[PDB]
């Protein structure tokens, strides 16, 4: 019988459990896994983009826990009025819940939705919340998303900061149940580049290897780091950062004499795996500005594909509300930074080839060459 | 001050309306505005997969909004104890309530998270609902996701279904604000493929245009339909459908003689434009089983995009609890469904070779064929 009974509604954090993909992705191949740890990173960074945090420690633990600890101001304490328990409390265990829906307390931030810790806290078999804030030690500890003790005060400190401990279930995650240090150390080294003065380490208690990342220049020596075992074809790396209309948009770009593509996209320091209306608009400015530059120079013929071979290329955008498709901000769908970025491509990049005649040519050159290759697969193809 | 006053929880229906690009994708380019449609459909097309509903219409009215009438079992209307109100109401707006947590409403359903109608009532500026249930219709009214009343009885029907009606709020949706007849039109042809049985109509009141799909022949005649203006190169489309170890998994396939490789992947009639463990399954079962076929007789090298080639396939699994990285189902992300699918193929895609040798001929010739212009092509690439 289909009636009123039928009908169920869940509570608290048990949707979460119940249909984990939409919250955490995949829970077997293992990258499920490794989220749990990046919404964690996610939020100190948070704390870094707002001006707080300089420096973050990732421990892999020996009993396959994870722990991130934050130099930042650490997670609200106070009783939550409306709530009656803890912000703490309420941040950890409600959906749609935190502080990141205005501007006020973060003016930019990769954390949009008010569900990332609440997510890696439903899913832990156990997660140990410790908070240095306004003089004092807070510690709580979950069991299942569970609070066993409210927040509790423990001591004294000088010092403020967030440190989450997490120990994932395997009533949810299947197969790939360890951590991957390699999978961690990409991440927190890209965290380095998109934030210079933020010291990040990684330390694996397994077996004693761990990383201090700290570069100096930013997404320029991102570029650098990305076609260090590649061979650069010009010496000059393009390189901008503006902010206008509200959003910040900050590329680096150079050529190889390879034939692979790589396009790296961040929205607030989160990363773009699927790409977006950022990606969109740095290819449509990129061909047309290129397409200008070989008419007015009468060197015109090349598309877009053309212009991405051997190109590797960061774009990190910063946007007041950005939109992505999913918890996991594999994709960005916000229309309005497709046309800041392809706005602020053009007119910079125009000006590059212009200030760089020397790259340019080599750049034209390797945009033909391209185009020549490309023709003779396809006359080789038709003849077969 | 970043303090517990600065942690907010957003209720009912607001996390929807502040954040719809978690719910509804890209609010921009008309594609999340026709996913709006598309969830209302997918709840019909479950009381069609559970054997309730035989025609469903969708009407594209007038003044711009859509309605999908069901003749299915009726959206349950007695009041729900723990909520207090109508089941009805419960469903429309509370995120994560629904009847299909369990399998005893719906056995097999492209729902799943409980969230979809009520993601529609959140960004309408106004709701219709109405339900023919129990000898009775009811209707209810809804505003930006507000009720106006309560659910109530309004007359007499021998009848069962439901009808909802939704006007889109232009407070979320931008640019691509109106709905396009051939979007509609595809989605429903190929659930008409898809739904044997199913009478499927789409009705245009702003021009008079109309459809009725309801195709005979299956998947099979789906491969056909998507070959109708190509020109496959053998005969005998290979097809089965089985259900093994709690997984239905449904295959169609045929080659033609272009280069494009189109495959159609589903899950309980969600399309996954995005792909996921399915397609992986397929892709690796096809590799696997045209490699031992070729090894066994002799024409053995090919890879797995040379198979590719030229493939039009539809593959359709029918899955007690998939998991989805979001609330649109793009991608699937069960590994279990991988290798139902990969078990399948790799039997039944062996049989097929051995019981049609003609068209086995034919396919590895398209291969070897393929193989051939990708060496070429190659060549000619390190040539320029
Ligand atoms: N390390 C931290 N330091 C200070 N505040 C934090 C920290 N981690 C979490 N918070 C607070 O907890 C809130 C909720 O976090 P979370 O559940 O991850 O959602 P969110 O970051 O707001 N958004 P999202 O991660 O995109 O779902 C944040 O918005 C912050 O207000
Ligand atoms: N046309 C319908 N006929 C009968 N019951 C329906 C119909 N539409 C919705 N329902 C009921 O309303 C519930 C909630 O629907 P909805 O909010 O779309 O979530 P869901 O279908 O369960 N899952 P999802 O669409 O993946 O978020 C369903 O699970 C059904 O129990
Ligand atoms: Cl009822
Ligand atoms: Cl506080
Ligand atoms: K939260
Ligand atoms: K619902
Ligand atoms: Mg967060
Ligand atoms: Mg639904
Ligand atoms: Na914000
Ligand atoms: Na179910």
């Amino acid at each position: 019988s289909y009636d009123s009974s039928s009908i169920k509604v869940l509570k608290g954090l048990d949707a979460v459990r119940k249909r984990p993909g939409m919250y955490i992705g995949d829970t077997d191949d293992g990258t499920g896994l490794h989220h749990m740890v990046f919404e964690v990173v996610d939020n100190a960074i948070d704390e870094a983009l707002a001006g707080h945090c300089k420096e973050i420690i990732v421990t892999i633990h020996a009993d396959n826990s994870v722990s991130v600890q934050d130099d930042g101001r650490g997670i609200p304490t106070g009783i939550h009025p409306e709530e009656g328990v803890s912000a703490a409390e309420v941040i950890m265990t409600v959906l749609h819940a935190g502080g990141k829906f205005d501007d006020n307390s973060y003016k930019v931030s990769g954390g949009l939705h008010g569900v990332g810790v609440s997510v890696v806290n439903a899913l832990s078999q156990k997660l140990e919340l410790v908070i240095q804030r306004e003089g004092k030690i807070h510690r709580q500890i979950y069991e299942h998303g569970v609070p066993q003790a409210p927040l509790a005060v423990t001591g004294e400190t000088e010092k403020t900061g967030t440190m989450v401990r997490f120990w994932p279930s395997l009533e949810t995650f299947t197969n790939v149940t360890e951590f991957e240090y390699e999978i961690l150390a990409k991440r927190l080294r890209e965290l380095s580049f998109l934030n210079s003065g933020v010291s990040i380490r990684l330390r694996d208690k397994r077996d004693g290897k761990e990383d201090h990342f700290h570069y100096e220049g930013g997404i320029k020596a991102f570029v650098e780091y990305l076609n260090k075992n590649k061979t650069p074809i010009h010496p000059n790396i393009f390189y901008f950062s503006t902010e206008k209309d509200g959003i910040g948009v900050e590329v680096a770009l150079q050529w190889n004499d390879g034939f692979q593509e790589n396009i790296y996209c961040f929205t607030n320091n989160i990363p773009q795996r699927d790409g977006g209306t950022h990606l969109a608009g740095f290819r449509a400015a990129m061909t047309r500005t290129l397409n200008a530059y070989m008419d007015k120079e009468g060197y015109s013929s090349a598309t877009g594909d053309d212009a991405r071979e051997g190109l590797i290329a960061v774009v990190s955008v910063k946007v007041p509300d950005p939109k992505f498709s999913s918890q996991t901000k594999d994709k960005l769908v916000s229309s309005e930074v497709k046309s800041a970025v392809e706005q602020q491509m053009n007119e910079l990049l125009a000006e590059y080839l212009l200030e760089n005649p020397t790259d340019a040519k080599i750049v034209v050159g390797k945009i033909i060459d391209a185009a020549r290759a490309r023709e003779a697969a396809r006359r080789a193809r038709e003849m077969t």
